[PDB]
């Protein structure tokens, strides 16, 4: 193991300080002995996913709260946690010393820092570009002969993807995401503002969009990847906005609906790609359950969707059960899955703020809300951005879980980092949410699951100042006897067997 080096940049908790020769990592994974359980605390004032192990009770006497377990109550598994490998991380990661390079990508997806298993891909240009691009920008080319991945792709985002999935011990999904289409395909022949695909479904326009993500696929497979799923649009209810700053592509879920049953699903369906899974949506959950409903009771369009897949804007608030609970009943075999969080949006907030427990806090809080409401992964927009939180060809400067100094050849690993890291790392991949219930009314966010091996987590964050004793009831080995720290996130771990 090496420890957190801290540093405070005025805000309520300090980033963790790497470079070419120091980063903080864990030692090899272990499992807890039968009879102890493993406890992770990070904590505002200044512990960072720190082991520590107590014992399974076999009696419990108290007043006090009382989580336990309901390993029969069995709901959604775990597809997985990642982030996005846009143009602006790639660039900012890619601009440190190879050492402090490889620190960075060991810190997301090594065993020594928290097991990244999924990585979204940009198809071409988003806001988070230094210029605006697709892969075939040569005006009315239907068959798509000038069809290329510039160095974006061959010289950042690939050459990073190989690496990342040579240092992870977790198979990595690959999440691919279009914001535009060729200006050509479009209505209003820009890559932002209000326009969609020209003509109808089932037209050259729409088979060349579609042909397009066969393209894709096909130039990135002959660099040797592979991707697990696609989304059908990045945000399709962007291009429907007049004066939409950055790329987009409007549709209506009508049109995504026709679009997927009469071009994208069967063009896919008849590729050497047919194994990719189609994701819908791609967008915030306020337009769920209505997109759901009017794509998937066609079943012309239903047959193509594996998915449904969810962004979140975490400065901002929005119910869950009425999107994310309405839509699992209605298509309760259609997986929810969360391909895009981001903080710092408001127009009064600072883009990067080094150190916001706040921030970390926002995430790990948004994760339980997805967990506890049958969605299956969960996706962090850019994987790093510079201390401006760019670059952003339109300004739209977000805040990322890490923060590179390229001047210093550092790298900042803020509270989010760390908040992710309580779920990424100790979730793996088939991990079964199951039912954990409250003695009385608490303050604490909690989710249990278990691990494809019977092995028990339990996630509990305290967003409240006030330290919470808890005992965490099993039925099948006893009681956990903890606190939960004021401003405090813990993991437990134990096996059942
Ligand atoms: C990278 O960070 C590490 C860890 O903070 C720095 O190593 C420390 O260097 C200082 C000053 O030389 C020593 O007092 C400490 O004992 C070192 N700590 C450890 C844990 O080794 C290192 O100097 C930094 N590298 C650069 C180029 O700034
Ligand atoms: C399209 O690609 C071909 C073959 O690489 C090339 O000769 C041609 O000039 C390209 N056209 C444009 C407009 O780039
Ligand atoms: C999601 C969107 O797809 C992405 O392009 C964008 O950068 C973030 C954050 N800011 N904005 N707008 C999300 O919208």
């Amino acid at each position: 193991a090496r420890p957190c080096i801290p540093k405070s940049f005025g805000y309520s908790s300090v980033v963790c300080v790497c470079n070419a020769t120091y980063c903080d990592s864990f030692d090899p994974p272990t499992f807890p002995a039968l009879g102890t359980f493993s406890r992770y605390e990070s904590t505002r004032s200044g512990r960072r996913m720190e082991l520590s192990m107590g014992p399974i009770q076999a009696n419990h006497t108290g007043t006090g709260l009382l989580l336990t377990l309901q390993p029969e109550q069995k709901f959604q598994k775990v597809k997985g946690f990642g982030g996005a490998m846009t143009d602006a991380a790639a660039l900012n990661i890619l601009a440190l010393s190879p050492p402090a390079q490889n620190l960075l990508l060991k810190s997301y997806f090594s065993e020594e820092g928290i097991g990244y298993n999924i990585i979204r891909v940009p198809m071409a240009s988003c806001d988070f570009s230094i210029r605006t691009y697709t892969y075939a920008d040569t005006p009315d080319d239907f068959q798509l002969h000038n069809f290329s991945l510039p160095e974006e792709d061959t010289k950042l985002k690939i050459p990073l993807i190989h690496r990342a999935l040579q240092l992870a011990q977790r198979p990595v999904s690959l999440l691919a995401s279009p914001w535009t289409s060729p200006t050509w395909l479009k209505t209003n022949g820009a890559v932002n503002g209000k326009g969609s695909l020209k003509g109808q479904p089932g037209d050259i326009y729409h088979q060349t969009w579609a042909r397009y993500f066969v393209k894709f696929l096909d130039a990135y497979a002959e660099h040797k990847l592979q991707f697990w799923a696609v989304t059908a649009e990045n945000e399709p209810s962007a291009g429907l906005l007049s004066g939409y700053p950055f790329q987009c592509l409007g549709f209506t879920p009508e049109h995504q609906r026709d679009f997927i049953a009469r071009d994208l699903g069967p063009t896919l369906a008849n590729s050497t790609h047919h194994n990719v899974r189609l994701l819908m949506l791609d967008d915030q959950r306020l337009l769920l359950p209505h997109w759901a409903k009017v794509v998937l009771t066609d079943p012309e369009a239903a047959k193509y969707v594996h998915g449904i897949a969810v962004h979140w804007y975490l400065d901002f608030l929005a119910p869950a059960k009425a999107t994310l609970g309405e839509t699992h009943r209605l298509f309760p075999n259609t997986m929810l899955f969360a391909s895009e969080a981001c903080v710092g949006s408001k127009f009064w907030e600072q883009s990067v703020r080094l150190g916001s427990w706040d921030r970390g806090m926002q995430y790990s809080h948004s994760i339980i809300t997805n967990l506890l409401y049958h969605v299956v992964g969960w996706t962090d927009w850019n994987l790093a951005l510079n201390p401006e939180g760019g670059p952003n060809w339109v300004r739209n400067f977000v805040d990322s879980p890490i923060i590179v100094d390229i001047t210093k050849d550092t790298f900042y690993k803020q509270p989010m980092f760390y908040h992710l890291g309580h779920f990424s790392k100790f979730i793996p991949e088939g991990s079964q949410r199951v039912g954990l219930v409250a003695s009385q009314k608490n303050d604490l966010d909690a989710v249990a699951l278990m691990h494809p091996d019977g092995s028990a987590v339990v996630v509990v964050l305290n967003r409240s100042s006030k330290d919470v004793p808890l005992t965490i009831k099993d039925p099948a080995v006893g009681f956990l006897e903890t606190i939960s720290p004021g401003y405090s996130i813990h993991t437990y771990l134990w096996h059942r067997q």
